[PDB]
């Protein structure tokens, strides 16, 4: 929970910067690896940002939440860095990419069902996440998924329930008036339904897919077709049952998407 800074040996880059580097206090070289983030921009509102990730994690125990492991200790107030664990399958995007063949829908509603309980958690801790992506997201093992990137999370004060701070994953809510909440994370969620069924497909990404139905600015164009009541098309060979409820988490008002407590129920009787 206090890591010395002259035993962390860089071994290469991760991501703020995330790092990995090797926890090595004998020097080795047979420590455990961890994953080491830090603020390349000084200042008191990056001080703010990083002091409150540094929180955020401390006081999160799922196991469908990055495991904070402590924070650093070096010489100066400069050498702070944040401590998680690395889990060396990386990210749900790559690793879907790379295992498609093997990884069948009972699979990705496996995932699917662990994001959400997770995300469940975080709403329980009354944070908001605001960048839930497969790129976020790290895969522990075969069948197990954890919820990663805490840089953009904000806890909701206790007499309010959303908050005013790629374009793709957000909500219309938050396109247009920047209004973030547990709701903004749901409609995150249908776009994380969506990269899980396409297997992270680069050439049917919601990039990819969101910018051919597009073609003024483009968010005000997303926007405009978000309003129109467009949304991504089922992913190929999508199960039809997916699909809707990607379809519900995309609801244009907040108060009629679905609550993460309620999908929970849902991914899980589809398996
Ligand atoms: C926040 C992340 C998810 C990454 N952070 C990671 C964490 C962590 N604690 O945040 C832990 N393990 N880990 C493994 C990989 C990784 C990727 C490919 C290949 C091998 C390994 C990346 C990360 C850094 C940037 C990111 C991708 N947005």
């Amino acid at each position: 929970t206090i890591f010395e800074e002259r035993h962390l040996k860089y071994i290469s880059q991760l991501g703020g910067s995330v790092e990995l580097c090797r926890y090595d206090p004998l020097g080795d070289n047979t420590g455990a690896l961890v994953a080491v983030k830090q603020l390349q921009h000084s200042g008191p509102d990056q001080q703010r940002d990083f002091q409150r990730e540094i929180q955020i994690l401390k006081a999160l125990h799922s196991d469908f939440i990055v495991k904070y492991r402590g924070v650093s200790y070096g010489p100066g107030r400069q050498s702070l860095r944040l401590v998680m664990e690395y889990l060396p399958s990386g990210c749900l995007r790559d690793f879907l990419q790379r295992h498609r063949a093997r990884l069948d829908a009972s699979r990705l509603l496996l995932y699917s069902s662990q994001i959400c309980k997770g995300m469940e958690y975080l709403g329980s801790r009354r944070c908001v996440h605001r960048d839930l992506a497969a790129r976020n997201i790290l895969v522990e093992s075969e069948a197990h998924v954890k919820i990663a990137d805490f840089g953009l999370a904000k806890l909701l004060p206790l007499d309010k329930d959303y908050y005013v701070v790629p374009i793709f994953w957000y909500a219309p809510e938050s396109l247009s008036d920047n209004i973030f909440s547990r709701q903004s994370d749901v409609w995150s969620f249908g776009v994380v339904l969506y990269e899980l069924f396409t297997y992270c497909d680069k050439s049917c990404s919601p990039s990819a897919e969101f910018l051919r139905m597009m073609g003024v600015p483009a968010l005000s164009r997303l926007l405009e077709l978000l309003e129109e009541g467009q949304r991504l098309p089922a992913p190929p060979a999508c199960p039809a049952e997916v699909h809707e409820l990607m379809k519900l988490c995309w609801a244009p008002s907040p108060q009629d998407r679905p609550s993460f407590s309620a999908l929970g129920p849902q991914l899980d009787m589809l398996w």
